[PDB]
């Protein structure tokens, strides 16, 4: 079987830039968060198939907030991808990753976080945001594995095929 750096167990911390910290959730709702303290507040939601709009509540950035999800595919999960812009401002969506896995992953580096989108099996990071901060924190509610940015190939093929 694939062997990866985790996992580890749910945390907030400096992630370290150039690794994919692939998270691997169980449950549907909040998945991680991050911030740079100053212009981005980003975060990361799970959809289970067949969901039509509706607004659900998340605790993003400690406030509980209302935000609009759906998710048309019969089959297929849906990570979405919410950032606000601002302390006090409305989360808006940027990205979202439709998939069979149920894996999403984001990597700090070149002051942006990286972050896989699309459908799978043909995922790619193909969205990124920018930070400007390196020591930006993330929070993660799931357990999740770190893969060096050298092993970017393997990390495209566990978004897309599993594990
Ligand atoms: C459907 C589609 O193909 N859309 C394309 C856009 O996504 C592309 O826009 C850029 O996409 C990037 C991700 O791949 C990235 O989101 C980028 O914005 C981010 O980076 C810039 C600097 O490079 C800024 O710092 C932004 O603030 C930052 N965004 C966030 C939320 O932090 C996108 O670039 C912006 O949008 C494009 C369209 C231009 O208007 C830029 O001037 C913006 O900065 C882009 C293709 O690469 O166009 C679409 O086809």
């Amino acid at each position: 079987g694939s062997t990866l750096d985790g996992p580890y167990q749910p945390t907030t911390f400096n992630l370290p830039i150039d690794y994919w910290m692939l998270i691997a959730p169980t449950q549907i709702g909040r998945v991680a968060e991050g911030t740079n303290t100053t212009d981005r507040w980003f975060a990361c939601v799970l959809v289970e198939p067949n969901v039509q709009n509706t607004q659900r509540e998340y605790v993003l950035d400690g406030q509980t907030v209302q935000l609009q999800v759906s998710n048309n595919s019969s089959t297929l999960w849906k990570f979405i991808l919410f950032i606000k812009l601002e302390k006090n401002g409305a989360y808006s969506q940027y990205s979202t990753l439709s998939t069979s896995n149920k894996l999403c992953a984001w990597m700090k580096r070149e002051g942006r976080v990286y972050w896989y989108a699309g459908t799978t099996p043909n995922a790619s990071e193909s969205y990124y945001l920018t930070i400007n901060n390196d020591n930006s924190n993330v929070s993660c509610d799931a357990e999740f594995y770190l893969i060096p940015r050298s092993q970017t190939e393997l990390c495209t093929q566990y978004i897309n095929n599993g594990l």
